[PDB]
């Protein structure tokens, strides 16, 4: 009998004799493939190069069939945390002696800072079989240095994750350096750690307490007459980080990690899948101090009460719930799980007892944005020239609703960015040789939209608030609400208001109300949503209303967002109610949703309605809809500003057509009207003749001619009444 | 409590007043009763008004005093279903309308507490009264936008002042004397 994939433990000892790059394993293991004690043998990750390490036969009597031994120094090479399956294998030929090599310290000292090389010799020559990343740690000190590691950095592939080779005193040319990494060119795994991990410091502490207790002090909480934790929940939105942090707790928490990660336990066998998760439990028992991480729980624990959950995973959930309470003595394992929708796990995992710790891994803010930039731009110091800590803190101001995961697609993106730029001057440059100037992460920021709006298709044309003639205080007011609030909110904190988040548009049809959405979207600089009504309205009772939600929540999903309501009067029932039945649900939805943004959010709601006074007045009062702004007819000078705007490319300065006169014969015009005048013109010069160089003041003629004046004295009287319905 | 598939309302709201039986004593309360009971009960009865069948239910089955009380609210009185206002059930009523002169200055107080009102001399006792019918949210939003005058006028504000507040004044309007002060004088007969 032979095992297809052993499991990995330490072999007791940690004083770094002459076993350092040994592999204790079971008689049967090295004997069933013919290999022999001392000769060596390749040890790696399924599916992984291997690792190469010198057999060794173990005690029989104590050691399982099942588990092979290894050192913190052949661990480190591989970053083999204790509990991975390994496909061993038997070697066929023998690495040469290690020509050159160099040493130093994951801390980042000189080894030629405390000892003498007489014990870095002899610890070196218990290595035997010299290959980079051979770390080891907790030596005895020259100097009171509170602490200490040596690293061999670098040296000088048969499907071997490092190049391997034999020690031999002075042929190989060992040199020493400040270096902490290996060789990036080998590419030698690289573990992770809470220092990759930013903005989630208080999360962070709060997980590694509740990590730290119950592994490795059990006895000292038993004490206070409760029984300890034993299960995690990390929920949060996806992309903020909590897979992440699962890894790092593997590579950090010194126990053995056993994982569930989605349905990876079902089998086609009716009785087997019960079994997978008993003998995971009872494994990690085995090897007491453990951790076992169910990444994405919801797929194998479903509510029930959502009656799409299946026979299979009500059995997993009845197993899962035995297995948790099982977890009798008040031993040592620990069990995380992570999930971006934790009410879709069934409640009964979720009561006391079960996974009753629960960490939230929130969206990040500037503060935690600038975290995770600084983070990620440390990682390429030497490539990066955005070295500016002021220009990291603008990416992270601009940066509205990146996650964590976004702000790693923009790093990437940036990377891609200046290898185009640099390339396009020459088809060969040195690409390694690229750094990453402010100017293309910003490039980078138009390609990477946030995850959270990639169900937001819109065409939206690009239209700048310049294009909007004439309406500088609606203008002046969408400043206010848009970007003040977030320049300035400190000064909003100490003077202790909450600035307006909502604003109706309303006006006489042509004005800009339309169009000042499109410059919103295109130059507010924040994520943007639309509706528009009644789009949201469906057959089935309750999609009315969930509609409603879904887009309140996504603009919740985006941080800073702008949802606009075009034509909010579709939402707002009739006077008479009749057959409404479905519309006030939908209001009230909504008037709910905006009181759920109304606290604690910064979200703002822009309405426009062409018939003001037919929206509810609950949907009108402050808290809900706060300003009414009258986007009116063009005066003078808005409908010059259009006219320039639209004539600019008519050669109008030779043509000799003044468009001053043109602004006071288009009195009343709205600024469609206007638009249209320039189309028609320009329509009349083409007609005319095909080959239009100038568009002179009979075409203008031609087009004012045929042009109504779509305003009446009634609609600005309502209008202006509607400023005026209190009295 | 609405959902897509057949029956789940009703069983929501019998689910409701089953968790509304584990304490005492208890309000439950029922903002915008008004989108409970929209219709399907006076008009347009062809089969769904099963969600008003089963919470018109339950008012009766609760006791008199055993400590559970309902409370509700709505801004459209004649919405409401006149099954519910039928003594026993729900019969008593309360109206809360605009602030008088004296809350008013309560509200502007709290809502003004850090600007430095007293040194600006932005006497409230002016915008108490100049502020009349406001409705409440109103005058909160009257602080605001004065607040946002402020700033905008010069960033890193250190106190704000009456002209800020005429600026808000200026932009901000008020409730229908035809809807408010009326259809609820009516309804309190
Ligand atoms: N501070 C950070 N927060 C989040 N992600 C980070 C952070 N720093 C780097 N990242 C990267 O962003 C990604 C986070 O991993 P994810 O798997 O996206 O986490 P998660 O999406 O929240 O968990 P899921 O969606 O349930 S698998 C990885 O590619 C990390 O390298
Ligand atoms: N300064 C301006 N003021 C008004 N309209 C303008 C202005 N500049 C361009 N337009 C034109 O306005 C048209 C669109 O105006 P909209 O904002 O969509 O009107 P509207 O408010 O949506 O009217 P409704 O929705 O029917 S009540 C486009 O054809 C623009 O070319």
């Amino acid at each position: 009998k032979l095992p297809a994939e052993f499991i990995t433990r330490p072999h007791p000892s940690k004083d770094h004799g002459k076993e350092t790059c040994t592999a204790y394993i079971h008689p049967n293991v090295l004997s069933s493939l013919e290999i022999n004690p001392g000769s060596f043998c390749t040890v790696g990750k399924i599916g992984e190069n291997g690792i190469l390490v010198i057999a060794r036969a173990g005690d029989e009597e104590v050691h399982p069939v099942n588990v092979i031994t290894l050192s913190t120094t052949i661990r480190s090479v591989g970053n083999l945390i204790l509990g991975d399956r390994l496909e061993l294998k038997k070697a066929q030929v023998q690495p040469p002696y290690a020509t050159k090599v160099t040493v130093g310290s994951l801390q980042g000292y000189n080894i030629l800072e405390c000892m003498e090389e007489k014990v870095i010799q002899k610890l070196l020559d218990d290595s035997g079989v010299i290959m980079p990343g051979m770390i080891f740690q907790n030596l005895k000190t020259k100097a009171g240095d509170e602490s200490i590691d040596v690293v061999i950095t670098d040296a000088s592939n048969l499907f071997y994750l490092s190049p391997p080779f034999i020690f031999r005193k002075g042929s190989t040319h060992i040199t020493f350096s400040k270096e902490t990494q290996a060789n990036r060119k080998y590419n030698l795994p690289e573990p992770l750690s809470y220092a990759a991990v930013g903005g989630l410091d208080k999360e962070i502490e709060s997980l590694k307490s509740a990590i730290e207790i119950p592994l490795h002090q059990p006895t000292l909480f038993s004490s206070f007459g409760v029984s300890p934790p034993r299960g995690i929940l990390l929920h949060g939105p996806p992309g903020t980080g909590k897979t992440m942090l699962l890894r790092v707790v593997a590579n950090t928490s010194n126990a053995h990690v056993l994982t569930i990660n989605g349905p990876s336990i079902v089998s086609k066998y009716l009785g087997e899948t019960e079994a997978a998760l008993r003998d995971i439990f009872n494994e990690a028992r085995k090897y007491q101090p453990s951790i076992i991480f169910i990444d994405e729980i919801d797929s194998i624990a479903p509510n029930r009460a959502n009656d799409d959950s299946g026979e299979v995973e009500s059995r997993v959930v009845a197993t899962l719930l035995t297995l948790m309470d099982g977890m009798g003595a008040a031993g040592k394992v620990v069990v995380i799980a992570a999930t971006n929708r934790p009410n879709s796990v069934d409640p009964a995992l979720r009561r006391p007892g079960r996974f009753d710790q629960e960490v939230e891994i929130g969206i990040p803010d500037v503060d935690a944005r600038f975290d995770i930039l600084t983070k990620q731009f440390s990682r390429m110091s030497s490539d990066r020239h955005v070295l500016d800590s002021e220009a990291i803190k603008y990416i992270a101001s601009k940066t509205h609703g990146y996650v964590g995961a976004d702000l790693t697609a923009l790093c990437r993106e940036s990377v891609m960015k200046t290898i185009q730029r640099g390339l396009g001057t020459d088809a060969n440059i040195d690409k390694f040789s690229l750094k990453v100037t402010l100017k293309d992460v910003e490039s980078a920021m138009v390609d990477i939209r946030p995850s959270a709006m990639r169900e937001i298709f819109l065409e939206m044309p690009k239209v700048y608030w310049s294009d909007i003639g004439g309406q500088e205080e609606l203008k002046t007011k969408m400043k206010e609400m848009i970007q003040l609030p977030l320049e300035a909110s400190e000064t909003f904190a100490r003077l202790g208001i909450s600035a307006p988040k909502g604003v109706l548009l309303y006006g006489p049809p042509g004005c800009s109300k339309t169009l000042t959405a499109k410059a919103l979207a295109t130059e507010s600089g924040i994520n943007f949503l639309a509706v528009k009504g009644p789009e949201i309205f469906n057959k089935y009772v309750g999609e009315s209303e969930r509609a409603i939600r879904e887009i309140f929540r996504k603009a919740r999903s985006a941080a800073p967002s702008i949802i606009f309501f075009d034509e909010i009067d579709a939402l707002s029932p009739d006077r008479d109610g009749s057959s409404t039945s479905a519309a006030n649900h939908v209001l009230t939805s909504l008037l709910n949703e905006i009181d759920g943004v109304e606290e604690l959010k910064g979200v703002v709601i822009v309405a426009a309605t062409n018939r003001p006074d037919e929206i509810d007045a609950a949907l009108l009062r402050p808290g809900r809809l706060d300003r009414h702004i009258y986007v009116g007819p063009p005066d003078v000078n808005a409908r010059l500003e259009i006219l320039k705007k639209c004539t600019k490319k008519f050669n109008t300065e030779e043509s000799g057509v003044d468009l001053h006169e043109l602004a006071d014969r288009t009195e009343g015009y709205s600024g469609a009207e206007v638009v249209l005048l320039c189309q028609e013109a320009g329509l009349a010069a083409i007609m005319e003749d095909l080959d239009v160089a100038k568009v002179e003041l009979r075409h203008f003629e031609k087009a004012f001619k045929g042009i109504a004046r779509g305003i009446t004295p009634e609609m600005l009287s309502y209008y202006e009444e509607f400023a005026l319905r209190s009295g």
